[PDB]
């Protein structure tokens, strides 16, 4: 019965089914919405998994790989012409062209970038792909083990064989309950349940956490904490101008790194704060959404309507948000028609 | 309860809840999904009621309003330069002019003409609005009683009296059972059970029906008939080159008429035909559906599902809507990744 609702006059227009997660760093569910356990297609919220298979393959460090390379690995961005330039740099510096990528073109997933493709007919290819960034770096994985770049987007390549291991250990499941499927960059892509994807973001955030404590770090936590500060000091790289992922990261300057998977998933890492201490838990927090039906406008309501449940924020950081949290109805003519409503309820 | 369902690699990844009826002239229920009688905006899916009330506004009758003009009246249109073309020779018709409409522009329907606005900056003013039919026909309704065209879209105004009399009539309803919002168009747009869509459609078909048959008709029968007419003879003008409802309506060449309402509302009204008596009625049919999220492409995908399931057309007919069945799920390197399946039954009465 948990629904995001629009209305026009009053009238039910359209419903979405709403899961939901919240974690604790062990995974530890504390609320939730619909399902929370539902079997979920992460998509591109599955790309800091991903980026961290990249860092840890030995010799990747050899390449120097910078906080934006690292941000635009774990992007969905908008193919703006920084990110192409962006794409570019990193295969310089592994000595890789746009041919050796496996990734295809695609319409930006900005609007107003896209129209100005449109305008121009132009045609994008691999370099623009939404996904360039990881699959610049799974090259260079590639090619530093000495496997060979050729197929090493296929699941018997070993950087597959990296990807598929590091997302299990994350989520903390047996290979046997991730299943793969291809993505429309043409990598294998994870599915798991909903709650472990907001396990995964507790572990980057609660990295960051204690990174910044100074305390002492396993290889593996040092670089999830890597992933958070490059997603929060680049959050431009990980989407781009106008988008809820950067708008998102940008308001809450360093507190969160939040990330969208496409058909409507979505995941939040929180780092300790007030906040997640008035929640009831001692440490970081994990955030996972999934909208039924797919549809996008309404993820980025229900994520900013649960931040504010949550008491994430305040206010006036949540209100540059404002525009995703209420989207506008407005007719032809001028007139407002109706709005969002969030008939679901948290349960602990 | 009813989903149409996509996937990736056997991995579930949307689904979407379907609601549907078929109902037989008299709006008796035949078949359903989900909840038959869902309380439904039918936004575009309501313009053959809409025209309705247009034609039987008196005085109507002498603007000389033609079969294409009925049928862009019954229109969610792509705003190809025809469709504006159309929309002006209606005012000349009636002597008036642009300013004179209360709709507004808005990007094409069409993801194709779309393209073409963008490459030459163009700016979408009334005259594109996929309902300018509608309202070139209720300003001339509004005309042709003396009511004055200013505020014709208005609640107040005798002619949206008369469409919202109309509407509940047509659907058998009282006039408290059907709501009321304002649409994109900026004209009141009503809400019923989706049951009662159905219903309409099968109106209209069945008195095309009984127009061949010679049989005796009121003014509003022979009026429907008119209407349904006019869309099947005009599918072209009741959407577009390549939209959902002008290849449906091609491919049946006569036997059906079928339209879109936005947020994925979808009506048809079926002629009485070897694929209707086998369905367990004499008469003509109609089916309505809605896709509760709004997606419109799974809306195609169930309708022309539902289609097969009722045996309507040929399998050589329906497979001239293939794409729009099964839609396309291959990626960006050239790779089918999933799927859409349809895991339910048409539960009969
Ligand atoms: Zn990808
Ligand atoms: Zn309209």
């Amino acid at each position: 019965e948990d629904f995001v609702v629009t209305d026009r006059g009053g009238i039910v227009e359209n419903s979405h089914r709403v899961h939901a997660a919240v974690v604790d760093a062990k995974g530890r569910l504390l609320y939730a919405l619909g399902n929370p356990t539902r079997m979920t297609l992460a998509r591109s919220a599955a790309k800091p998994a991903q980026a961290l298979a990249i860092l840890e393959t030995e010799g990747v460090a050899g390449y120097g790989f910078d906080d934006a390379d690292i941000a635009l690995m774990c992007a969905a961005h908008s193919s703006e012409d920084r990110h192409i330039a962006r794409t570019r740099a990193m295969l310089s510096k592994i000595k890789a062209e746009e041919a050796d990528l496996r990734c295809g073109g695609h319409p930006s997933l900005s609007e107003m970038v896209n129209r100005s493709w449109i305008k121009q007919d132009f045609i994008p290819t691999a370099v623009c792909s939404n996904c360039s960034g990881k699959h610049v770096g799974m090259l260079a994985g590639a090619r530093a083990i000495g496997a060979g770049t050729d197929g090493y987007h296929l699941p018997d390549h070993p950087m597959q064989g990296r990807v598929k291991r590091t997302v299990a250990e994350l989520c903390d499941l047996d290979a046997g309950d991730v299943e793969w499927g291809t993505d429309g960059c043409n990598l294998p892509t994870p599915a798991f349940p909903l709650d472990r994807l907001g396990r995964i973001y507790a572990k980057l955030a609660s990295a960051a956490d204690g990174s910044d404590a100074g305390e002492g770090q396993s290889t593996r936590c040092a670089a999830l904490a890597h992933i958070f500060r490059a997603m929060a000091r680049h959050p431009e790289m990980v989407a781009g101008e106008g988008r809820y992922c950067t708008m998102l990261m940008r308001a809450f300057d360093g507190a969160l790194v939040g990330k969208l998977g496409a058909d409507a998933s979505y995941a939040i890492g929180v780092r300790a704060s007030d906040a997640t201490r008035q929640l009831g838990t001692d440490g970081a927090l994990g955030i996972s959404v999934k909208i039924e039906d797919g549809n996008l406008e309404m993820l980025y309501a229900v994520v900013t309507e649960l931040l504010e449940r949550l008491g994430i924020g305040s206010p006036d950081v949540r209100s540059q948000l404002a525009s995703f949290h209420h989207p506008q109805r407005v007719n032809t003519m001028g007139v407002t028609t109706g709005g969002v409503s969030f008939p679901f309820k948290l349960r602990g």
